[PDB]
Parts: structure tokens; sequence; C-alpha cells
């Protein structure tokens, strides 16, 4: 199974920058050996939402409208690592972020589906 471990979340202020990293190890259960990645956030009193996603190759990414501009999702050169660069935090952003691996290819990556493995969660609080 794909072991996902995140870190980098914590205390900041509105207009700052913060960077979350998601390490990945182990083989997967489905597919031919690959997997796409994505980030989700849990906000108190609201349902879980899909915030960013990247195809296994990096040919295309997807962002939720309210983060486009400000957030970017990438993967470094040797890879198991996924990053989420958060710039110009607004306070609404305030929540617990999660990274998840998708073992089987999907036609539309804006879709919340196929995420078999989940990381543990990092609280991000934006004070004013
Ligand atoms: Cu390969
Ligand atoms: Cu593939």
């Amino acid at each position: 199974q794909v072991q996902l471990q995140e870190s980098g979340g914590g205390l900041v202020q509105a207009g700052g920058s913060l960077r979350l990293s998601c390490a990945a190890s182990g083989r997967a259960a489905s597919g031919h050996g690959h997997y796409g990645m994505g980030w989700f956030r849990q906000v108190p009193g609201k349902e879980r939402e899909f915030v960013a996603a990247i195809r296994w190759s990096g040919k295309e990414t997807w962002y939720k409208d309210s983060v486009k501009g400000r957030f970017t999702i990438s993967r470094d050169n040797a890879k198991t690592t996924v990053y989420l660069q958060m710039n110009s935090l607004k306070g609404e952003d305030t929540a617990v972020y999660y990274c998840a691996a998708r073992p089987v290819r999907v036609a539309d990556i804006s879709l919340p589906v196929g995420f078999d493995y989940w990381g543990q969660g990092t609280q991000v609080t934006v004070s004013s």
C-alpha cells in the first residue's frame, strides 16, 4: 500500500506563504504502478472539499476556483514527494489539509474519486 506522510502546516498570518509536503512510499494495489495526487481540506461546519490535483505525469493540474492564483501543486525530480505552495493566505483557509493517492487513471481529475490512500492531516491556522 502507498504510505502517505505530510508535514509543513502550522501557524501563519493573512498574506503569508506556507508549504505542505507529502512523502510517499510503498507499492500500490491497483493500476500498473502509477498514481496521481491530490489535496483535500476539512473546514469546521463544512463538508470535505477537493482543493488541488495533479496527473501522474504532471501534464495537467486542477485547482478549486477559490485557490487558483495563490496555490500550486507540484512534484520534485526524484519523486515520491508532492508539494502544495500556499501563497496569500486569506484566513478562510483555515483547516486541516490532507494528501491522497489515486492508483487508477481517471478521465476527469476534478473528480473526487479513486483516492485509495490517505495521509494523516496537518492543521493550518491563518490569524488576523
Ligand atoms: Cu513507471
Ligand atoms: Cu498510468
